[PDB]
């Protein structure tokens, strides 16, 4: 029903080996926790673990730290205004939300000891026994949240603000991105269904209208991202995160803006190491891309040119050979990339996580579209370059057992429609299996293992059984649901011209996905620690790269596929050159139009930043004789001791003397004529 | 030698007609001027004019307005910090420069009467008799300035800061731009001379290295523009200018940021009118471009295919027919553009002047490069499409007087070298004539007209003769010297691949031009009113358009000209597509590298904006029992009246009780195994 007012849960695995040192660390832990100012409780959890429940003891002592955290946000420019001069008045204007409370408790348990409470981050390895620090769910809210989101057709802005109030900003930006992406998916589903009825397959008019859509959505999200940023009070929070515990710093120096001592690193030594990302990425497209092509070279031999026995039995040979390789070789390439960003020496935890994405994006670019790059550019337009690869597999299949029967090779034009039919409606359903219900069935099977093996009080018995169940769940990553939506945006921007019902079917997926990822937070993951992010992250560069490449590839397809005369190469370069420059001129139009549209987000900051300069300010016929007072003064001060320029101003004094002298010169100039 | 401490000079033409109303306006003028707080002097000037000399009377009264102007800059976010709390201390930290003094005196004489001093702007037409308000030169400074700049090889940063201190920012940004452009012109003069010796004419390697230069200069200037902005204290001064006196405003409403009543206009009504700039510009390239081509169609008939008498006599027929048309038809197109921006309803004077440039740039794009667009793309690669135009002029010359002798048409490959030889070394010298010495000779001839026609005091006689001479000089426009330097940047970015000694010869021009435009302020123009600009203006979009088009056209030339096999069109599109994307990937590299380089300009603002929040802030084993104090308190407050979750926290209190209970559960879990 409800938690026992508990803020956080520390798992603290205690193994058989190093048992006395874990107990000595257990005394060292809870004596460190009680000095921060939070009440502790230890309970019987798993077979070798001790659930350490913590809440903050004094709310008045806690209200001081909230006031110091809100002041620290405004001191660095994050908050739009200063807090109130009276304590507990700014807490009464806006209260502490459940997300901001769990963030400051987590920063009490995870910060260096000199500047903060206790260093219970497990990455320090002074204690390797702390398994995880995680907050608890409240199942009264999750039953209300899934019921409310499934009942409504759309989501109001106040519904996503409930996610910001309880699950932090970094979770709430995903649902804010997914809602704005689902509503902007209505537009290319409209003429995407229209280009399926009026126009033919591979319409050139659709490829220009889709390239218009991919930049009017992406630029509008950049306007709505900074609008949601200052609305939630989270703006410019790139620099405000604690540094990583693993960080090599050349010399500690003075901070330029902050004026405190901070560990600084020369960025040109990092740009020297950041230059190595290009020899890493070019090894990625060869290690993965030659693997995708070769298993695509297999299927074009088994399916089309083959008339032997067990044709469907050998039809699963390319697929089951592909799903073995791609998690294994990308697992290797994720290993070297993890040693690359560790070598890159990222200070804050956000920049370390974001550049891990840019290495994780290149692999997931190659597991996604390399099956469609080979079909759209090598199989369909000129499959006769594939004939020596068909001459290879014809030689090796003769060595199996007489000659095996082959048909003459014919380019099947329905391949890219059938390949897109996998990625649009078939891959989405099996992903809907793997995202929610296959974890939910696996939670049932792990529950029955507890019943196979088959001390608490009257009210703690169901609660402690819930926390032990909640603890084995993995931490939710908001990166994992960004990868699914950006790769889905890749199919619309690059490859929806080959199958214009893609945006119509991706639309009905994201209505489910907006309520299925909400269900994934509820029952299939423990609550993540509420982090603050000013932006969506590094995905803006990922969305802009697919949008720019979507202009090239969707227009290179529609020249190479619509003829299915024989592919003059000047037409291919011209079909790119007009459409790639059509993307740039429209991007210059949409960026200019939204620049002229008013931003209500930035104005509410600029209104208060002006007005806070005003409140610092507000706390801190008779004028002709004053000129004659000065004219006597500039005489009497300089006549005591130059004198040519002094006498020039004193020929005429006051006003009415200078008028009547000027009146004579109008007479004197007119009298000569 | 020196001025008589005079701040400004009002000319106030008084004609024969409307003479009594001009005298009544003269009383109305100088009675309005004396209420602002400035001493006035009227003197005998030109035959129908009255030189009204003004200075501010009381420096203590003037110091109040400087303090109100410096506070108004900080209140809008322009100034990096607030002024001092003590009056005349912030004037003692930084003094009033001669540029800031003449700006505030000019805003006293040019502002509406309710919010300011007097509306003596002549555009109001309540008085049409005020000819000009202009400050005076100081010839002691100008003799020192021209001598110092001609003596040194380069210019230090402190030399340009002397121009900011006396001629305002908007003049000083041109010399700061020209110095940074002259020093960055060393780079393409280096390999531009190298591509003239090692490589041949039309080198492809030069066209990539020049496109690298045009973006590493332009992005570095955008870094140096915001660096010079906050250094001079002029930053974000786009919104701070007074509105134009001619401005239609739909309804006066509340200002969002400023919170004062201001006249607002809906910007989407302007974007509706801003959409008309494209049907205006496409009429510009046809009215001018068909004029440039037709007079180029004449010269290709007279010079090459003709053997009649008076060949050099008819050789000046295309040139003298061209210099008649282009000032006249662009004078028409400047008239409609002046009615276009007037229809566009620009509020501030900077945005009205900047969008006049973007219409004035399109014409000066077409007077400059249309002679080179026809040569590089129509004459050299396929001159056989020009043969029907040669068939036209062959028909009309037979009707003059027997058949006139024609040679067979041969494409001269030395045309674009001879055409660039005009624009690089020949057009620069005649422009050096027309810029400084032809105005200087014309000032001598206008001086001798005064001696042909052939009342003052002992010291005013040479000074009043100087002011009457200074008044007839035109106001200096900083736009006129930006047009020469941006068009010079067009020849380097677009057309220097055809003649690689262009950047070598443009380098030796800008050493002269940096000291010739400095001489143009001194003797050939009255001092402009010192205006403040945060940016160089709209020329950043002009420099970026030539840099992007410089990637296309210099690479389309080197395919179409190097063959001078027969011009396969797939090579032309590929030579663009690689080099135009080479421009984009290098632009993404240079923008990222300068983003990682530290900006010392923005940090000095962010250091003080943090510290001014700190000064608002600064003016306004024993902790375990406090948890047990709260644990008794949360008991005794809730035991007076829920109770399950209350009793959960009170099973264990303090620290040492919770330790020893946790010590048993390590025993109890290990005892079962
Ligand atoms: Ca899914
Ligand atoms: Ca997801
Ligand atoms: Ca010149
Ligand atoms: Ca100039």
């Amino acid at each position: 029903e409800s938690n026992f007012g508990v803020d956080f849960v520390i798992h603290y695995k205690v193994p058989a080996a190093e048992r006395d040192e874990a107990e000595a660390g257990f005394v060292q832990l809870i004596r460190a926790l009680t000095t921060v100012g939070l009440a502790t409780e230890v309970r019987h959890g798993e077979n070798e673990s001790l659930l350490v429940f913590v809440k903050v003891a004094s709310p008045d002592l806690f209200a001081k730290q909230v006031y110091r955290a809100r002041l620290g946000d405004w001191l660095h420019g994050v908050r739009v205004s200063a807090p109130h001069n009276d304590i507990a008045q700014a807490l009464q204007d806006e209260p502490v939300v459940e997300a901001e409370r769990l963030r400051l408790i987590y920063l009490m348990i995870t910060k260096p000891h000199n500047e903060g409470g206790a260093g219970v981050t497990p990455t320090n390895a002074k204690w390797k026994h702390v398994e995880s620090i995680f907050p608890l769910h409240s199942h009264s809210f999750n039953k209300e949240w899934i019921k409310k989101w499934s009942s409504k057709y759309t989501l109001e802005q106040t519904d996503i603000d409930n996610i910001r109030d309880k699950f932090g900003e970094s979770v709430a930006f995903y649902f804010a991105f997914l809602r704005s992406y689902f509503r902007f998916l209505v537009i290319p589903s409209a003429f995407g269904f229209g280009a399926w009825l009026l126009l033919g397959q591979f319409s050139y008019l659709y490829a220009l209208l889709c390239g218009l859509w991919s930049v009017v959505f992406f630029e509008y999200w950049k306007k709505q991202e900074v609008d949601l940023a200052v609305q939630w009070g989270v703006r410019g929070v790139s620099s405000i995160q604690q540094s990583r515990p693993e960080f090599e710093w050349e010399h500690e120096a003075e901070d330029p803006i902050t004026g405190e001592p901070v560990k600084v690193y020369p960025p040109m030594k990092r740009v020297k190491t950041q230059l190595l990302q290009i020899p890493f990425a070019l090894a990625c497209v060869v290690a993965l891309g030659a693997l995708i092509v070769t298993c695509n070279s297999l299927e074009v031999f088994i399916n089309e040119v083959y008339s032997g026995p067990g044709k469907q039995y050998l039809g699963f040979l390319p697929t089951i050979f592909l799903v073995i390789g791609t998690p294994t070789i990308s697992g290797v390439l994720m290993g070297a990339a993890e040693k690359l960003n560790a070598m890159e020496n990222y200070a804050t935890v956000d920049a370390h996580d974001a550049a891990l994405i840019q290495k994780q994006f290149v692999l997931n670019f190659m597991t996604s579209y390399m099956a469609l790059f080979f079909t759209a550019f090598v199989y369909i337009p000129f499959g006769h370059i594939l004939h020596p690869f068909l001459n290879f597999w014809r030689a090796t299949a003769q060595t199996l057992t007489k000659e095996l029967p082959t048909r003459e090779f014919q380019i099947n034009p329905a391949r890219i429609s059938n390949q897109m039919f996998y990625f649009t409606v078939t891959a989405q359903i099996v992903n809907f299996a793997t995202e929610v219900v296959v974890p939910y069935i696996k939670q049932q099977a792990f529950q029955k293992a507890k019943q196979l093996k088959s001390e608490d009080h009257e009210e703690e018995a169901e609660f402690l059984q819930r926390v032990r169940e909640e603890c084995t769940l993995e931490e939710y990553d908001v990166s994992g649901d960004y990868r699914e939506m950006v790769m889905q945006f890749g199919y619309v921007a690059m490859f929806s011209v080959a199958w214009p019902l893609a945006a119509c079917c991706f639309l009905v997926n994201n209505w489910v996905e907006l309520r299925s990822d909400a269900l994934k937070i509820a029952i299939s993951s423990r609550r993540p620690i509420p982090w603050r992010t000013d932006s969506i992250g590094p995905w803006l560069t990922a969305l802009s790269f697919l949008s720019w490449l979507g202009s090239i590839t969707s227009s290179a397809i529609v020249y190479l596929c619509s003829n299915s005369s024989p592919l003059k190469a000047w037409g291919l370069l011209l079909s790119i050159l007009f459409a790639e420059h059509f993307y740039l001129v429209v991007q210059l139009a949409v960026r200019f139009v939204l620049s002229k549209l008013d931003s209500p987000g930035l104005q509410k900051e600029r209104k208060e930043r002006f007005q806070t300069k005003k409140r610092l300010l507000q706390e801190n016929i008779e004028h002709s004789e004053k000129i004659t007072r000065e004219a006597l003064e500039e005489e009497a001060r300089q006549a005591s001791i130059g004198t040519p320029e002094e006498m020039f101003w004193q020929r005429q004094r006051g006003m009415q003397e200078t008028i009547e002298i000027g009146r004579r010169m109008i007479e004197q100039q007119l009298a000569a004529g």
